[PDB]
């Protein structure tokens, strides 16, 4: 179980998308949309070992702990917990993603610099 929890990736293995932002992919959100959202709602749709496997997104952190790293490379922390549909067992994973939305000064979406 452990060799499909270390090998979980995003596009492959689940997907998913806010209900704050229904009708946009990843590459359409800033990591700074996506951390201010998400406490409206996340949905899943897994792909791959749904006999074996139940993945839930239950935060998305700064890789940094800043909005302007994170918008400047298009990348987010997806805090994981990850379920075990053999014995329950729950087990958790921080599992950093890249290809989100970004602009080269970290700006966000609401146009305000980055620490400034």
């Amino acid at each position: 179980f452990k060799k499909i929890v270390n090998n979980i990736r995003l596009k492959d293995t689940f997907d998913f998308k806010l209900a704050a932002f229904p009708n946009q992919n990843y590459d359409q959100l800033l990591p700074s949309q996506i951390y201010k959202n998400y406490y409206q709602g996340i949905e899943i749709q897994q792909h791959k070992y749904q006999n074996e496997l139940d993945i839930k997104i239950i935060n998305f952190l700064y890789p940094d702990g800043d909005f302007g790293s994170a918008n400047k490379n298009g990348t987010l922390k997806l805090s994981l917990m990850l379920t075990d549909k053999k014995n329950n067992q729950v087990y958790y994973k921080l599992l950093e993603v890249s290809g989100f939305k970004s602009n080269p000064y970290g700006v966000d979406e609401n146009g305000t610099i980055p620490g400034l």
